[PDB]
Protein backbone atom coordinates (compact mmCIF):
# COMPACT_ATOMS: atom_id res chain seq x y z
CA UNK A 1 0.00 0.00 0.00
CA UNK A 2 1.04 3.76 -0.93
CA UNK A 3 -0.86 5.59 1.45
CA UNK A 4 -0.61 9.61 1.94
CA UNK A 5 -2.06 11.19 5.15
CA UNK A 6 -5.58 13.65 4.32
CA UNK A 7 -5.92 15.99 7.58
CA UNK A 8 -8.43 15.83 9.92
CA UNK A 9 -9.28 13.27 13.40
CA UNK A 10 -12.10 10.86 12.87
CA UNK A 11 -13.43 7.22 14.69
CA UNK A 12 -15.36 6.19 11.75
CA UNK A 13 -14.62 6.65 7.78
CA UNK A 14 -17.30 5.58 4.96
CA UNK A 15 -16.52 5.73 1.42
CA UNK A 16 -18.65 4.79 -1.15
CA UNK A 17 -20.51 6.46 -4.24
CA UNK A 18 -17.40 8.74 -5.09
CA UNK A 19 -18.45 10.08 -1.63
CA UNK A 20 -16.30 9.60 1.64
CA UNK A 21 -17.78 10.67 4.70
CA UNK A 22 -16.58 9.90 8.89
CA UNK A 23 -17.86 11.39 12.28
CA UNK A 24 -15.02 12.18 15.03
CA UNK A 25 -15.36 11.60 18.91
CA UNK A 26 -17.00 14.53 19.36
CA UNK A 27 -19.54 13.18 17.08
CA UNK A 28 -19.13 15.75 14.72
CA UNK A 29 -19.95 14.68 10.67
CA UNK A 30 -18.00 15.36 8.20
CA UNK A 31 -17.73 15.61 4.11
CA UNK A 32 -14.79 15.25 2.41
CA UNK A 33 -15.06 18.18 -0.10
CA UNK A 34 -12.43 19.07 -2.09
CA UNK A 35 -9.68 16.76 -0.21
CA UNK A 36 -10.59 18.34 2.90
CA UNK A 37 -12.95 17.08 5.77
CA UNK A 38 -15.83 19.24 5.64
CA UNK A 39 -17.99 19.65 9.31
CA UNK A 40 -21.46 19.72 8.06
CA UNK A 41 -24.67 19.86 10.68
CA UNK A 42 -25.47 16.91 13.11
CA UNK A 43 -24.61 14.99 15.29
CA UNK A 44 -23.66 11.27 14.73
CA UNK A 45 -22.10 8.04 16.43
CA UNK A 46 -21.66 6.47 12.46
CA UNK A 47 -21.83 7.79 8.98
CA UNK A 48 -22.59 5.98 5.73
CA UNK A 49 -22.90 6.59 2.25
CA UNK A 50 -23.13 4.51 -0.50
CA UNK A 51 -25.88 3.57 -3.48
CA UNK A 52 -28.63 3.68 -1.01
CA UNK A 53 -27.93 7.60 -0.12
CA UNK A 54 -26.38 9.22 2.98
CA UNK A 55 -27.07 7.52 6.59
CA UNK A 56 -26.12 7.80 9.80
CA UNK A 57 -27.48 7.13 13.45
CA UNK A 58 -26.63 9.49 16.64
CA UNK A 59 -26.29 8.09 20.41
CA UNK A 60 -29.70 7.64 20.96
CA UNK A 61 -29.76 5.09 18.24
CA UNK A 62 -32.02 7.45 16.57
CA UNK A 63 -31.53 6.88 12.35
CA UNK A 64 -31.22 9.86 9.75
CA UNK A 65 -31.25 10.16 6.26
CA UNK A 66 -29.52 13.60 4.09
CA UNK A 67 -32.78 14.16 2.02
CA UNK A 68 -33.52 17.71 0.12
CA UNK A 69 -31.15 19.71 2.05
CA UNK A 70 -30.44 17.77 5.19
CA UNK A 71 -30.92 14.92 7.75
CA UNK A 72 -34.44 14.12 8.33
CA UNK A 73 -35.23 10.84 10.92
CA UNK A 74 -36.34 7.95 9.73
CA UNK A 75 -38.42 5.59 11.86
CA UNK A 76 -36.59 2.70 13.94
CA UNK A 77 -33.52 2.74 16.33
CA UNK A 78 -29.88 1.39 15.27
CA UNK A 79 -26.22 1.79 16.33
CA UNK A 80 -25.00 0.94 13.44
CA UNK A 81 -25.85 1.87 9.48
CA UNK A 82 -25.00 0.85 5.70
CA UNK A 83 -25.71 2.35 2.49
CA UNK A 84 -23.37 0.58 0.32
CA UNK A 85 -26.02 -2.06 -0.66
CA UNK A 86 -28.16 -1.73 -4.03
CA UNK A 87 -30.39 1.43 -2.60
CA UNK A 88 -30.99 -1.04 0.27
CA UNK A 89 -30.19 -0.18 3.87
CA UNK A 90 -29.06 -1.95 6.30
CA UNK A 91 -27.84 -2.09 9.76
CA UNK A 92 -27.50 -3.81 13.25
CA UNK A 93 -29.42 -2.50 16.63
CA UNK A 94 -28.29 -2.18 20.25
CA UNK A 95 -29.12 -5.76 20.92
CA UNK A 96 -27.66 -7.01 17.78
CA UNK A 97 -30.39 -7.44 15.94
CA UNK A 98 -30.04 -6.98 12.15
CA UNK A 99 -32.34 -5.19 9.93
CA UNK A 100 -32.86 -4.23 6.28
CA UNK A 101 -34.74 -1.55 3.98
CA UNK A 102 -36.20 -2.24 0.51
CA UNK A 103 -35.47 -0.19 -2.37
CA UNK A 104 -38.87 0.73 -2.47
CA UNK A 105 -39.32 1.83 0.82
CA UNK A 106 -36.23 3.77 0.90
CA UNK A 107 -36.96 5.82 -2.44
CA UNK A 108 -41.00 6.09 -0.90
CA UNK A 109 -41.41 9.74 0.71
CA UNK A 110 -43.56 10.97 2.22
CA UNK A 111 -43.93 7.46 3.98
CA UNK A 112 -45.89 7.02 7.02
CA UNK A 113 -44.05 4.20 7.66
CA UNK A 114 -40.58 2.56 7.39
CA UNK A 115 -40.85 -1.20 6.87
CA UNK A 116 -37.69 -2.69 8.48
CA UNK A 117 -37.14 -6.34 7.66
CA UNK A 118 -35.60 -8.06 10.39
CA UNK A 119 -33.24 -11.05 9.28
CA UNK A 120 -32.37 -13.98 11.42
CA UNK A 121 -29.06 -13.78 13.70
CA UNK A 122 -26.75 -11.58 15.53
CA UNK A 123 -23.98 -8.79 14.25
CA UNK A 124 -22.34 -5.97 15.74
CA UNK A 125 -21.76 -4.79 12.69
CA UNK A 126 -23.49 -4.77 9.20
CA UNK A 127 -22.40 -3.67 5.43
CA UNK A 128 -23.50 -4.14 2.35
CA UNK A 129 -22.79 -4.33 -1.87
CA UNK A 130 -24.10 -5.13 -5.13
CA UNK A 131 -25.00 -8.33 -4.30
CA UNK A 132 -24.24 -9.53 -0.76
CA UNK A 133 -23.90 -8.01 2.65
CA UNK A 134 -21.08 -9.10 5.32
CA UNK A 135 -21.11 -8.33 9.48
CA UNK A 136 -19.54 -9.40 12.28
CA UNK A 137 -20.85 -10.79 15.68
CA UNK A 138 -19.83 -9.66 19.46
CA UNK A 139 -17.29 -12.55 18.93
CA UNK A 140 -15.79 -11.16 16.02
CA UNK A 141 -17.09 -13.66 14.08
CA UNK A 142 -17.25 -13.45 10.45
CA UNK A 143 -20.97 -14.01 8.29
CA UNK A 144 -21.98 -13.32 4.41
CA UNK A 145 -25.28 -13.03 2.74
CA UNK A 146 -25.40 -14.23 -0.24
CA UNK A 147 -28.34 -13.14 -2.92
CA UNK A 148 -29.29 -9.91 -1.57
CA UNK A 149 -31.24 -7.56 -4.25
CA UNK A 150 -32.69 -4.10 -4.40
CA UNK A 151 -36.28 -5.57 -3.14
CA UNK A 152 -34.97 -8.54 -1.42
CA UNK A 153 -32.76 -6.66 1.20
CA UNK A 154 -33.00 -9.74 3.51
CA UNK A 155 -31.29 -12.04 0.45
CA UNK A 156 -30.99 -16.04 0.82
CA UNK A 157 -32.14 -15.46 4.70
CA UNK A 158 -29.75 -17.72 5.83
CA UNK A 159 -26.26 -16.69 6.98
CA UNK A 160 -22.86 -18.09 6.15
CA UNK A 161 -19.99 -18.19 8.31
CA UNK A 162 -16.87 -17.74 7.09
CA UNK A 163 -13.77 -18.62 9.15
CA UNK A 164 -11.63 -15.54 10.29
CA UNK A 165 -11.92 -12.94 13.15
CA UNK A 166 -12.42 -9.26 12.48
CA UNK A 167 -14.21 -6.21 14.64
CA UNK A 168 -15.59 -4.57 11.42
CA UNK A 169 -15.98 -5.19 7.87
CA UNK A 170 -17.53 -2.90 4.57
CA UNK A 171 -18.20 -3.81 1.37
CA UNK A 172 -17.34 -2.02 -1.15
CA UNK A 173 -19.64 -1.10 -4.33
CA UNK A 174 -16.85 -3.28 -7.06
CA UNK A 175 -17.67 -5.81 -4.25
CA UNK A 176 -13.92 -5.39 -2.93
CA UNK A 177 -14.23 -6.31 0.84
CA UNK A 178 -11.87 -5.12 3.68
CA UNK A 179 -12.07 -5.35 7.51
CA UNK A 180 -9.83 -4.82 10.70
CA UNK A 181 -9.48 -7.11 13.52
CA UNK A 182 -9.39 -6.40 17.05
CA UNK A 183 -5.46 -5.89 17.65
CA UNK A 184 -5.71 -3.29 14.54
CA UNK A 185 -4.53 -5.33 11.68
CA UNK A 186 -5.93 -4.59 8.36
CA UNK A 187 -7.45 -7.27 5.78
CA UNK A 188 -8.65 -7.92 2.44
CA UNK A 189 -10.90 -10.83 1.22
CA UNK A 190 -9.30 -12.55 -1.41
CA UNK A 191 -11.20 -14.22 -4.95
CA UNK A 192 -14.73 -12.08 -4.16
CA UNK A 193 -16.96 -12.14 -7.61
CA UNK A 194 -20.25 -12.22 -8.26
CA UNK A 195 -19.87 -16.06 -8.93
CA UNK A 196 -18.10 -16.27 -5.65
CA UNK A 197 -19.80 -14.26 -3.06
CA UNK A 198 -18.08 -15.58 -0.10
CA UNK A 199 -14.35 -15.14 -1.75
CA UNK A 200 -11.58 -17.17 -0.59
CA UNK A 201 -8.67 -15.93 1.66
CA UNK A 202 -7.34 -13.23 3.79
CA UNK A 203 -4.70 -11.12 3.12
CA UNK A 204 -3.41 -8.75 5.67
CA UNK A 205 -1.98 -5.00 4.29
CA UNK A 206 -0.59 -1.92 6.34
CA UNK A 207 -1.35 1.65 5.88
CA UNK A 208 -0.94 2.74 9.70
CA UNK A 209 2.37 2.26 11.34
CA UNK A 210 0.25 2.15 14.56
CA UNK A 211 -2.71 0.04 13.97
CA UNK A 212 -5.80 0.35 11.96
CA UNK A 213 -9.05 1.27 13.83
CA UNK A 214 -11.07 1.81 10.74
CA UNK A 215 -11.50 1.02 6.77
CA UNK A 216 -13.85 1.33 4.05
CA UNK A 217 -13.14 1.38 0.14
CA UNK A 218 -14.49 3.02 -2.60
CA UNK A 219 -12.86 3.18 -6.53
CA UNK A 220 -9.87 1.89 -6.06
CA UNK A 221 -9.00 3.75 -2.60
CA UNK A 222 -8.77 2.36 0.69
CA UNK A 223 -9.67 5.00 3.62
CA UNK A 224 -8.25 4.25 7.37
CA UNK A 225 -8.95 5.71 10.30
CA UNK A 226 -5.48 4.61 12.21
CA UNK A 227 -5.80 4.07 16.12
CA UNK A 228 -4.95 7.66 16.91
CA UNK A 229 -7.70 9.18 14.89
CA UNK A 230 -5.51 10.33 11.75
CA UNK A 231 -6.43 9.67 8.64
CA UNK A 232 -4.78 7.36 5.47
CA UNK A 233 -5.58 7.36 1.98
CA UNK A 234 -4.08 4.38 -0.19
CA UNK A 235 -3.74 3.24 -3.41
CA UNK B 1 -48.90 22.51 -5.86
CA UNK B 2 -47.05 24.51 -2.92
CA UNK B 3 -43.64 26.06 -3.56
CA UNK B 4 -41.31 28.03 -2.16
CA UNK B 5 -38.54 30.52 -3.51
CA UNK B 6 -35.24 29.10 -2.16
CA UNK B 7 -32.03 31.04 -2.42
CA UNK B 8 -29.80 30.68 -4.60
CA UNK B 9 -29.14 31.51 -8.67
CA UNK B 10 -29.18 28.31 -11.29
CA UNK B 11 -29.21 27.02 -15.04
CA UNK B 12 -29.58 23.39 -14.42
CA UNK B 13 -30.52 21.04 -10.80
CA UNK B 14 -30.32 17.33 -10.14
CA UNK B 15 -31.85 15.89 -7.51
CA UNK B 16 -31.13 12.24 -6.68
CA UNK B 17 -30.53 9.78 -4.07
CA UNK B 18 -31.20 12.55 -1.42
CA UNK B 19 -28.86 14.93 -2.35
CA UNK B 20 -29.85 18.27 -4.38
CA UNK B 21 -26.75 19.36 -7.15
CA UNK B 22 -26.38 22.31 -10.08
CA UNK B 23 -24.51 24.76 -11.98
CA UNK B 24 -24.90 28.88 -12.42
CA UNK B 25 -24.50 30.59 -15.27
CA UNK B 26 -20.80 30.72 -14.81
CA UNK B 27 -20.16 26.92 -14.41
CA UNK B 28 -19.88 27.43 -11.13
CA UNK B 29 -20.81 23.82 -9.28
CA UNK B 30 -23.67 23.43 -6.70
CA UNK B 31 -24.28 20.97 -3.82
CA UNK B 32 -27.25 21.41 -1.36
CA UNK B 33 -25.62 21.38 2.20
CA UNK B 34 -27.28 22.17 5.18
CA UNK B 35 -30.29 24.03 3.00
CA UNK B 36 -28.07 26.71 1.50
CA UNK B 37 -26.45 26.13 -2.10
CA UNK B 38 -22.92 25.37 -1.75
CA UNK B 39 -20.56 26.32 -4.22
CA UNK B 40 -17.74 23.38 -4.65
CA UNK B 41 -14.69 23.42 -6.76
CA UNK B 42 -15.26 22.06 -10.39
CA UNK B 43 -16.05 24.24 -13.46
CA UNK B 44 -19.20 22.43 -15.16
CA UNK B 45 -22.15 23.07 -17.48
CA UNK B 46 -24.71 20.19 -16.33
CA UNK B 47 -24.10 18.27 -12.80
CA UNK B 48 -26.20 15.55 -11.80
CA UNK B 49 -26.50 13.36 -8.74
CA UNK B 50 -28.58 9.82 -7.72
CA UNK B 51 -27.84 6.20 -7.01
CA UNK B 52 -24.93 6.17 -9.92
CA UNK B 53 -22.55 8.53 -8.38
CA UNK B 54 -21.97 12.47 -9.03
CA UNK B 55 -21.42 13.12 -12.35
CA UNK B 56 -20.86 16.20 -14.64
CA UNK B 57 -19.69 17.78 -17.56
CA UNK B 58 -17.43 20.72 -18.96
CA UNK B 59 -18.08 22.79 -21.71
CA UNK B 60 -15.34 20.68 -23.67
CA UNK B 61 -17.52 18.14 -22.93
CA UNK B 62 -15.24 15.65 -20.80
CA UNK B 63 -17.04 13.68 -17.90
CA UNK B 64 -15.98 14.41 -14.50
CA UNK B 65 -17.24 12.53 -11.94
CA UNK B 66 -16.75 12.95 -7.92
CA UNK B 67 -14.43 10.25 -6.29
CA UNK B 68 -11.98 10.21 -3.40
CA UNK B 69 -12.22 14.22 -2.60
CA UNK B 70 -12.70 15.60 -5.85
CA UNK B 71 -14.28 15.30 -9.47
CA UNK B 72 -11.84 13.03 -11.62
CA UNK B 73 -11.91 13.07 -15.34
CA UNK B 74 -13.50 9.79 -16.82
CA UNK B 75 -12.94 8.58 -20.75
CA UNK B 76 -15.32 9.78 -22.99
CA UNK B 77 -17.74 12.93 -24.36
CA UNK B 78 -21.24 14.06 -23.50
CA UNK B 79 -22.57 17.42 -23.78
CA UNK B 80 -24.85 16.04 -20.83
CA UNK B 81 -24.91 13.07 -18.53
CA UNK B 82 -27.11 11.42 -15.60
CA UNK B 83 -26.70 9.40 -12.60
CA UNK B 84 -30.68 8.51 -11.55
CA UNK B 85 -30.48 5.58 -13.03
CA UNK B 86 -29.79 2.12 -10.76
CA UNK B 87 -26.07 2.39 -10.69
CA UNK B 88 -25.60 2.97 -14.47
CA UNK B 89 -24.75 6.13 -15.99
CA UNK B 90 -26.61 7.70 -19.53
CA UNK B 91 -26.09 10.65 -21.33
CA UNK B 92 -25.84 12.06 -24.51
CA UNK B 93 -22.66 13.45 -26.88
CA UNK B 94 -21.99 16.57 -29.10
CA UNK B 95 -23.69 14.73 -32.08
CA UNK B 96 -26.77 13.86 -29.85
CA UNK B 97 -25.31 10.08 -29.57
CA UNK B 98 -26.95 8.19 -26.94
CA UNK B 99 -24.65 6.45 -24.07
CA UNK B 100 -24.95 4.37 -20.91
CA UNK B 101 -22.60 2.47 -18.82
CA UNK B 102 -23.51 -0.56 -17.02
CA UNK B 103 -22.78 -0.79 -13.04
CA UNK B 104 -20.15 -2.92 -13.12
CA UNK B 105 -18.24 -0.69 -15.41
CA UNK B 106 -19.16 2.58 -13.45
CA UNK B 107 -17.68 0.81 -10.22
CA UNK B 108 -14.58 0.04 -11.16
CA UNK B 109 -11.82 1.91 -10.82
CA UNK B 110 -9.13 2.56 -12.37
CA UNK B 111 -11.03 2.05 -15.45
CA UNK B 112 -8.33 1.83 -18.34
CA UNK B 113 -10.82 0.31 -21.07
CA UNK B 114 -14.22 1.75 -20.15
CA UNK B 115 -17.04 -0.35 -21.78
CA UNK B 116 -19.61 2.17 -22.57
CA UNK B 117 -22.36 1.08 -24.60
CA UNK B 118 -23.98 3.10 -27.81
CA UNK B 119 -27.22 3.14 -27.86
CA UNK B 120 -29.59 3.06 -31.23
CA UNK B 121 -30.65 7.03 -31.98
CA UNK B 122 -30.48 10.59 -31.26
CA UNK B 123 -31.06 12.12 -28.09
CA UNK B 124 -29.80 15.64 -27.06
CA UNK B 125 -30.85 14.48 -23.35
CA UNK B 126 -30.96 11.31 -21.09
CA UNK B 127 -32.13 11.00 -18.10
CA UNK B 128 -32.46 7.57 -15.68
CA UNK B 129 -34.58 6.26 -13.19
CA UNK B 130 -34.98 2.82 -11.76
CA UNK B 131 -36.48 0.76 -14.39
CA UNK B 132 -36.64 2.85 -17.60
CA UNK B 133 -34.88 6.11 -19.40
CA UNK B 134 -36.54 8.90 -21.12
CA UNK B 135 -35.01 11.41 -23.64
CA UNK B 136 -35.54 14.01 -26.03
CA UNK B 137 -34.53 14.40 -29.13
CA UNK B 138 -33.36 17.75 -30.85
CA UNK B 139 -36.66 18.42 -32.38
CA UNK B 140 -38.07 17.87 -28.76
CA UNK B 141 -39.63 14.71 -29.22
CA UNK B 142 -39.86 12.59 -26.14
CA UNK B 143 -38.79 8.93 -25.98
CA UNK B 144 -38.82 5.92 -23.57
CA UNK B 145 -36.30 2.87 -23.05
CA UNK B 146 -37.90 0.61 -21.33
CA UNK B 147 -36.61 -2.62 -19.33
CA UNK B 148 -33.31 -0.87 -18.00
CA UNK B 149 -31.09 -2.77 -15.44
CA UNK B 150 -28.61 -2.51 -13.77
CA UNK B 151 -26.02 -4.21 -16.20
CA UNK B 152 -28.16 -3.96 -19.23
CA UNK B 153 -28.24 -0.44 -19.00
CA UNK B 154 -29.05 -0.44 -22.97
CA UNK B 155 -32.59 -2.02 -21.55
CA UNK B 156 -34.71 -3.56 -24.29
CA UNK B 157 -32.87 -1.88 -26.86
CA UNK B 158 -35.41 0.00 -28.71
CA UNK B 159 -36.71 3.54 -28.00
CA UNK B 160 -40.84 3.93 -28.10
CA UNK B 161 -41.56 7.41 -28.86
CA UNK B 162 -44.31 9.06 -26.99
CA UNK B 163 -46.52 12.22 -27.53
CA UNK B 164 -46.19 15.13 -26.58
CA UNK B 165 -43.16 17.75 -26.71
CA UNK B 166 -39.87 18.68 -23.89
CA UNK B 167 -37.13 20.50 -24.25
CA UNK B 168 -35.34 18.31 -21.06
CA UNK B 169 -36.95 16.05 -18.64
CA UNK B 170 -36.08 13.41 -15.75
CA UNK B 171 -36.70 10.45 -14.05
CA UNK B 172 -36.79 10.33 -10.01
CA UNK B 173 -35.52 7.32 -8.07
CA UNK B 174 -39.49 6.60 -7.03
CA UNK B 175 -40.28 6.29 -10.86
CA UNK B 176 -41.81 10.19 -11.48
CA UNK B 177 -41.62 11.78 -14.41
CA UNK B 178 -41.27 15.91 -14.94
CA UNK B 179 -40.23 17.70 -17.78
CA UNK B 180 -40.06 21.30 -19.36
CA UNK B 181 -40.80 22.19 -22.89
CA UNK B 182 -39.30 25.31 -24.71
CA UNK B 183 -42.01 27.75 -24.33
CA UNK B 184 -41.16 26.91 -20.38
CA UNK B 185 -44.17 24.70 -19.39
CA UNK B 186 -43.77 22.27 -16.77
CA UNK B 187 -45.63 18.85 -17.10
CA UNK B 188 -45.87 15.31 -15.07
CA UNK B 189 -46.12 11.99 -16.41
CA UNK B 190 -49.38 10.73 -15.10
CA UNK B 191 -50.34 6.55 -14.87
CA UNK B 192 -46.34 5.32 -14.89
CA UNK B 193 -45.59 2.07 -13.01
CA UNK B 194 -43.22 -0.75 -13.23
CA UNK B 195 -46.01 -2.40 -15.78
CA UNK B 196 -46.91 1.10 -17.90
CA UNK B 197 -43.66 2.70 -17.87
CA UNK B 198 -44.58 4.73 -20.33
CA UNK B 199 -47.42 6.11 -18.60
CA UNK B 200 -50.75 7.48 -20.13
CA UNK B 201 -51.23 10.97 -20.11
CA UNK B 202 -49.36 14.98 -19.08
CA UNK B 203 -50.33 17.08 -16.41
CA UNK B 204 -49.14 20.80 -16.96
CA UNK B 205 -48.37 22.32 -12.97
CA UNK B 206 -46.78 25.97 -12.92
CA UNK B 207 -44.35 26.61 -10.14
CA UNK B 208 -42.45 29.47 -11.94
CA UNK B 209 -45.12 32.24 -12.73
CA UNK B 210 -42.38 33.43 -15.40
CA UNK B 211 -41.99 30.43 -16.91
CA UNK B 212 -39.70 27.39 -15.57
CA UNK B 213 -36.41 26.65 -17.59
CA UNK B 214 -35.23 23.58 -15.63
CA UNK B 215 -36.75 20.41 -13.21
CA UNK B 216 -35.86 17.62 -11.73
CA UNK B 217 -37.80 15.65 -8.43
CA UNK B 218 -36.22 13.43 -5.63
CA UNK B 219 -38.04 11.83 -2.81
CA UNK B 220 -41.41 13.94 -2.53
CA UNK B 221 -39.37 17.36 -3.60
CA UNK B 222 -39.90 18.83 -7.05
CA UNK B 223 -36.78 21.32 -7.93
CA UNK B 224 -37.16 24.11 -10.28
CA UNK B 225 -34.85 26.35 -11.82
CA UNK B 226 -37.03 29.63 -13.33
CA UNK B 227 -36.11 31.77 -16.79
CA UNK B 228 -34.64 33.71 -14.48
CA UNK B 229 -32.42 31.35 -12.66
CA UNK B 230 -33.61 31.81 -9.48
CA UNK B 231 -34.73 28.53 -7.79
CA UNK B 232 -38.14 26.77 -6.74
CA UNK B 233 -39.06 24.37 -4.10
CA UNK B 234 -42.02 22.41 -4.01
CA UNK B 235 -44.33 19.66 -2.59
CA UNK B 236 -47.16 18.46 -4.66
CA UNK B 237 -50.66 17.70 -2.89
C1 LIG C 1 -20.19 10.42 20.85
O1 LIG C 1 -20.84 9.18 20.68
C2 LIG C 1 -20.29 8.13 21.45
C3 LIG C 1 -21.03 6.85 21.06
O2 LIG C 1 -22.41 7.00 21.34
C4 LIG C 1 -20.38 8.47 22.94
O3 LIG C 1 -19.76 7.46 23.70
C5 LIG C 1 -20.74 6.71 24.43
O4 LIG C 1 -21.36 7.46 25.45
C6 LIG C 1 -22.40 6.73 26.08
C7 LIG C 1 -23.18 7.65 27.00
O5 LIG C 1 -23.87 8.55 26.15
C8 LIG C 1 -21.83 5.50 26.80
O6 LIG C 1 -22.90 4.70 27.27
C9 LIG C 1 -20.96 4.65 25.89
O7 LIG C 1 -20.15 3.78 26.66
C10 LIG C 1 -20.03 5.49 25.02
N1 LIG C 1 -19.50 4.68 23.95
C11 LIG C 1 -18.20 4.68 23.64
C12 LIG C 1 -17.78 3.79 22.51
O8 LIG C 1 -17.38 5.37 24.25
C13 LIG C 1 -19.69 9.81 23.23
O9 LIG C 1 -19.91 10.21 24.57
C14 LIG C 1 -20.21 10.90 22.30
N2 LIG C 1 -19.39 12.09 22.43
C15 LIG C 1 -19.87 13.28 22.79
C16 LIG C 1 -18.87 14.40 22.89
O10 LIG C 1 -21.05 13.49 23.03
C1 LIG D 1 -20.31 27.89 -19.24
O1 LIG D 1 -20.63 26.81 -20.09
C2 LIG D 1 -21.40 27.16 -21.22
C3 LIG D 1 -21.72 25.88 -21.99
O2 LIG D 1 -20.52 25.26 -22.42
C4 LIG D 1 -20.68 28.21 -22.08
O3 LIG D 1 -21.51 28.70 -23.12
C5 LIG D 1 -21.08 28.22 -24.39
O4 LIG D 1 -19.89 28.84 -24.86
C6 LIG D 1 -19.40 28.15 -25.99
C7 LIG D 1 -17.94 28.52 -26.25
O5 LIG D 1 -17.14 27.44 -25.84
C8 LIG D 1 -20.33 28.45 -27.16
O6 LIG D 1 -19.85 27.80 -28.32
C9 LIG D 1 -21.76 27.98 -26.83
O7 LIG D 1 -22.66 28.55 -27.76
C10 LIG D 1 -22.20 28.39 -25.42
N1 LIG D 1 -23.38 27.65 -24.99
C11 LIG D 1 -24.34 28.25 -24.29
C12 LIG D 1 -25.53 27.43 -23.88
O8 LIG D 1 -24.29 29.45 -23.97
C13 LIG D 1 -20.26 29.40 -21.24
O9 LIG D 1 -19.38 30.21 -21.99
C14 LIG D 1 -19.53 28.97 -19.98
N2 LIG D 1 -19.34 30.14 -19.14
C15 LIG D 1 -18.22 30.33 -18.44
C16 LIG D 1 -18.14 31.57 -17.60
O10 LIG D 1 -17.29 29.52 -18.43
C1 LIG E 1 -34.62 -0.92 12.79
C2 LIG E 1 -35.80 -0.91 13.70
O1 LIG E 1 -36.00 0.02 14.47
N1 LIG E 1 -36.61 -1.98 13.63
C3 LIG E 1 -37.87 -2.04 14.35
C4 LIG E 1 -37.81 -3.07 15.49
O2 LIG E 1 -36.81 -2.69 16.44
C5 LIG E 1 -39.16 -3.18 16.20
O3 LIG E 1 -39.09 -4.31 17.08
C6 LIG E 1 -40.31 -3.38 15.21
C7 LIG E 1 -41.66 -3.26 15.91
O4 LIG E 1 -42.63 -3.88 15.06
O5 LIG E 1 -40.28 -2.42 14.13
C8 LIG E 1 -39.04 -2.31 13.39
O6 LIG E 1 -38.81 -3.48 12.60
C1 LIG F 1 -9.33 -11.91 9.18
C2 LIG F 1 -8.58 -13.08 9.75
O1 LIG F 1 -9.04 -13.76 10.65
N1 LIG F 1 -7.38 -13.32 9.21
C3 LIG F 1 -6.55 -14.45 9.61
C4 LIG F 1 -5.53 -13.98 10.66
O2 LIG F 1 -6.22 -13.57 11.85
C5 LIG F 1 -4.57 -15.12 10.99
O3 LIG F 1 -3.61 -14.65 11.94
C6 LIG F 1 -3.90 -15.59 9.71
C7 LIG F 1 -2.84 -16.65 9.98
O4 LIG F 1 -3.34 -17.93 9.59
O5 LIG F 1 -4.90 -16.09 8.81
C8 LIG F 1 -5.90 -15.14 8.40
O6 LIG F 1 -5.32 -14.18 7.50
C1 LIG G 1 -45.64 17.47 -22.78
C2 LIG G 1 -46.63 17.90 -23.82
O1 LIG G 1 -46.37 17.81 -25.00
N1 LIG G 1 -47.80 18.38 -23.37
C3 LIG G 1 -48.92 18.68 -24.26
C4 LIG G 1 -49.07 20.20 -24.45
O2 LIG G 1 -47.96 20.71 -25.19
C5 LIG G 1 -50.37 20.54 -25.20
O3 LIG G 1 -50.52 21.96 -25.28
C6 LIG G 1 -51.54 19.90 -24.46
C7 LIG G 1 -52.92 20.27 -25.01
O4 LIG G 1 -53.16 19.51 -26.20
O5 LIG G 1 -51.35 18.48 -24.49
C8 LIG G 1 -50.20 18.03 -23.74
O6 LIG G 1 -50.37 18.32 -22.35
CA1 LIG H 1 -20.10 1.30 3.53
CA1 LIG I 1 -31.51 13.13 -12.57
MG1 LIG J 1 -31.34 35.34 -1.76
MG1 LIG K 1 -30.02 -2.52 -8.78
Amino acid sequence: LDCTVIDGNLKQIDAGSGSVVGVNNLNETFVLIDNVFTKISGSLKHFSVGPAGQLGVNTANNIFKYQSGGFVQLAGLLKQVDAGGDQIIAGVNMYDDIYCLNMDANNKWPSSNTPWVQLNGKLKYYSCGPYSCWGVNSNDQIFIMKDVSSNVCSGSGSFINIPGLLSMIEVATDGSVFGVNSQGNLYQRTGVTRSKPDGTDWISMVACPNGHKHVSFDLGVLWLVCVDGSIRKCI
